[PDB]
C-alpha cells in the first residue's frame, strides 16, 4: 500500500496517477494486466533493479527490500485502477 511504499522509499520515484521519474504505478497495472505471473515478476524487479522497459534510465535494485514486501508492493500496484 501507499505506506508500504513510503516506507521503502519508493515515493521518491514514482506516484500512483503520474510519471515521475519511474513510470506512474497505474501505468505499470495497466501494462501488466494480462501477464499471469505479473506479480512476482515485478517483485522480482523491485528487488533486482530494472532498464530498458520504460526508458534508459535504470532503476537500481531495491536492496532494503525484504522478499514479502516485494511481492506487496508489486500486488498492490497491480490493483490500481
Ligand atoms: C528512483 C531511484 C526509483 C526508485 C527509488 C524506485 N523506482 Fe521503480 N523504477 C524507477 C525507474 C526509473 C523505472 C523504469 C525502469 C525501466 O525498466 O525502464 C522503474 C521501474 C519500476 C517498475 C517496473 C518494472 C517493469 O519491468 O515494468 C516497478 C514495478 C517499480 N519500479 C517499483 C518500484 C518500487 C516498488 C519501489 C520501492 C521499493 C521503487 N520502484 C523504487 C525508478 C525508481
Amino acid at each position: 500500500d501507499a505506506d508500504l511504499a513510503k516506507k521503502n522509499n519508493c515515493i521518491a520515484c514514482h506516484q500512483v496517477e503520474t510519471k515521475v521519474v519511474g513510470p506512474a504505478l497505474k501505468d505499470i497495472a495497466a501494462k501488466y494486466a494480462d501477464k499471469d505471473d505479473a506479480a512476482t515478476y515485478l517483485a522480482g524487479k523491485i528487488k533486482g533493479g530494472s532498464s530498458g522497459v520504460w526508458g534508459q534510465i535504470p532503476m537500481p535494485p531495491n536492496v532494503n527490500v525484504s522478499d514479502a514486501d516485494a511481492k506487496a508492493l508489486a500486488d498492490w500496484i497491480l490493483t490500481l485502477k
